[PDB]
């Protein structure tokens, strides 16, 4: 295969005096043509050498037909009708439907019609207080930027013209008025990577132009925060700000709105920990944080005089980390034992009422609700088991099944067993491993390694029809749960940033050696994987040790360590990463690192398949170009160092079917291709 020509610059950076060249640097510029003919060039490349696969069209059918059944979310009631999203199978983005007694169902709001190729997706759904008006935010191309539009709830027809620059934003109405929303404004030069450092909360009332809406918090110097959020609560009573610079700690304040220009009182006022509203109950306000409490704790505290010296204990701290959710006048304690979820209800005086039985062991979503709802629904799944919708009434605490999965996969014909195995320094790190039952461990299987390891993220078993398939192909799916991450609260995430990140990749490295040790794969069948932080965590493990796997899948990954905090909102992960700009000694840690600078000449690295999207302003598609454009200048071996740069598409949420699709069947054929199968290990 012959690689597209990649012109290499002159551009030198200098960090405290030190020189690093960047001869890729001019990929940074994602408006150029020059740029935009690299990509093109690049794609085609791409597209050549999956087209000589002979079962990537087979795995293509084999997706589409298994992900092609109905799906439903759980309802919630509003106004006169109750909605709920359905698919009836491959619709490229979920429909939301609604329903009033004595009626059939009908359709009311098809992302699916407003794309030509279903790349416009609803994010924020909002209902003003009397049920008459909707905002709702949309996605386009995938981007983090949005735009909130309006709608007459009962005749559904567009109101008002829709408000831009939105981004990294709720929506929350006061009464029928309007509503507060986040903003930034738009930069100058390109809005899919300019810096944006300065998050503003705005209130816009209905029937004025977006121009002329007040600017509530964010403008002046004292407040300016990279992000900025406010909500109303639930009795409109007070209006809650959370301010905060990194994706670590906020600073949070309220403001009694029944109170005529009541001044924006202080709940807390640094960034030493991270506090979130839970609900209030009159003046008095609880509060989930992990102030003095690494695994989180519930508190409350009177909204006249919030505080933090007088914040209360309601739920004290466990050794297992706590999310709460309230509903129907109850607040639900969520406990993680080991990535798995167990659930307590609690009135709101903090005594426990019962612990709702689950139908397993894995995730759970739901258990929210208004103070008034009847009931509650829970959706359970897990790797081998697909989302399953349960109602709940709270009161009783009866549980039934609302709505089984019309999934064709059996959960019963898979395996998925936790272990916990020995880091370097002797740290013992879950690691679930999934496959269909029947697995020799010959240490052939075809396996798959997936982690992420930051940001406090914990990877809590989901269901991917993805990963399904990838289980009847007869491969071995595996997700550690490295360091850096959230499944033992605060210190193991703090374990794994900034001059400490380095556990996070000896964590997966490990992990590889387990599965290998322990006979479920070896060297040659096994491939690893990870998107975003876990990009990152890709990249690192594949130029520290090239010689650990047969195949490298680095999605839309952090890789040039050194200027990630120069584009859009990255500088809000410094918390996690550290800058270049903090110390020398971090400056050396980062480089030590850093993907991009540690690609060498003469190195054989494994076959590679770099994914990035046009779109993705989360982080900048220049990471992925400057490290495979490095890959394909440095590695010396016979394994090819490919980029797949999908189009009309950004970081991953909101992305149609159809391009999941086409992006799991390239990766799992370019996988199996690049193991050496001839053909498929498994009838499709």
């Amino acid at each position: 295969l012959h690689y597209p020509v990649t012109r290499q610059g002159e551009q030198v950076d200098h960090y405290f005096g030190q020189a690093v060249a960047d001869p890729y640097r001019w990929l940074e510029d994602d408006r150029s043509p020059e740029t935009e003919a690299w990509v093109k060039a690049q794609n085609a490349v791409t597209q050549d050498y999956l087209a000589q696969i002979p079962y990537r069209a087979a795995i293509k059918e084999k997706l589409a037909a298994s992900w092609n059944y109905a799906k439903e979310g759980a309802p919630f009631w509003w106004g006169r009708y109750h909605y709920f999203f359905k698919n009836d199978g491959l619709q490229n983005q979920n429909v939301l439907w609604r329903q009033q007694e004595g009626k059939p169902a009908e359709v009311f709001l098809d992302p699916n019609t407003l794309s030509p190729d279903g790349t416009t997706a609803l994010d924020q759904l909002s209902f003003s207080r009397d049920g008459r008006i909707l905002a709702y935010s949309l996605s386009l191309a995938g981007s983090d930027w949005r735009e909130i539009h309006l709608m007459d709830v009962e005749s559904k027809q567009p109101l008002e013209t829709p408000l831009k620059d939105v981004k990294f934003s709720g929506i929350s109405w006061l009464g029928n008025e309007g509503f507060f929303y986040s903003s930034y404004d738009k930069p100058d030069g390109s809005e899919l990577s300019a810096r944006t450092d300065q998050h503003k909360v705005y209130f816009h009332r209905l029937g004025t132009a977006q121009e002329d809406d007040r600017l509530v918090f964010g403008a002046i110097p004292a407040q300016h925060h990279r992000y900025v959020g406010a909500t109303v609560t639930e009795d409109q009573r007070f209006l809650l700000i959370s301010a905060a610079n990194s994706t670590s700690g906020n600073r949070l304040y309220v403001k009694d709105l029944s109170q005529e220009n009541a001044p924006l009182l202080t709940v807390q006022g640094d960034l030493d920990a991270d506090v979130s509203l839970v609900d209030n109950k009159g003046s008095t306000l609880y509060l989930l944080t992990n102030r003095d409490a690494p695994n989180r704790r519930l508190v409350t505290v009177d909204a006249a005089n919030p505080g933090p010296a007088h914040w209360r204990d309601l739920i004290p701290e466990r050794q297992q980390v706590l999310t709460v959710h309230s509903g129907s006048g109850y607040l639900f304690a969520e406990y993680m034992v080991d990535a798995t979820a167990r659930v307590e209800q609690f009135d709101y005086e903090g005594k426990r009422v019962r612990e709702v039985a689950l139908p397993g062991l894995g995730s759970v979503s739901g258990f929210n609700g208004y103070w008034w709802d009847p009931a509650l629904y829970f959706g359970f799944e897990n790797y081998a088991q697909p989302p399953t919708l349960y109602r709940f009434e709270p009161k009783s605490g009866a549980i039934s099944l609302y709505r089984a999965s019309a999934a064709p996969f059996k959960p019963e014909d898979y395996v998925s067993e936790q272990r916990f195995y020995q880091s370097k320094d002797g740290t013992r790190v879950p690691l679930i491993i999934s496959y269909r039952k029947g697995l020799k461990l010959d240490g052939s299987n075809p396996t798959i390694l997936y982690g992420y390891g930051g940001f406090d993220v914990s990877l809590t078993p989901s269901f991917s029809v993805s990963v399904a398939n990838w289980l009847d192909l007869g491969g071995v799916y595996a997700v550690a749960n490295l360091r850096g991450g959230g499944e033992y609260g605060q210190a193991w995430h703090l374990a794994g940033t900034q001059q400490n990140k380095q556990n996070v990749f000896d964590d997966f490295i490990a992990a590889a050696e387990y599965l290998k040790a322990e006979g479920y794969t070896r060297t040659d069948r096994l491939a690893i994987r990870g998107g975003s932080n876990g990009g990152l965590l890709v990249g690192a493990v594949m130029t520290q040790r090239p010689d650990l796997m047969r195949v490298a899948l680095p999605a839309v990954g952090v890789l040039d360590m050194l200027r990630y905090h120069t584009f859009t909102a990255g500088t809000g992960w410094a918390y996690d990463y550290g800058t270049s700009a903090d110390s020398e000694a971090m400056f050396d840690y980062l480089k030590g690192y850093s993907p991009l600078h540690n690609v060498r000449p003469g190195v054989s690295y494994p076959s590679t398949m770099v994914t990035t999207a046009d779109h993705d302003d989360r982080v900048v598609p220049a990471h992925s170009f400057k490290f495979a454009a490095t890959l394909q200048a440095d590695n010396a071996g016979p394994h090819p160092q490919l980029i797949r740069i999908e189009t009309n598409a950004g970081h991953g949420a909101g992305t149609p079917v159809a391009k999941l699709i086409e992006q799991s069947a390239d990766i799992y054929a370019f996988t199996l291709y690049e193991m050496g199968y001839r053909e498929l290990p498994r009838q499709p």
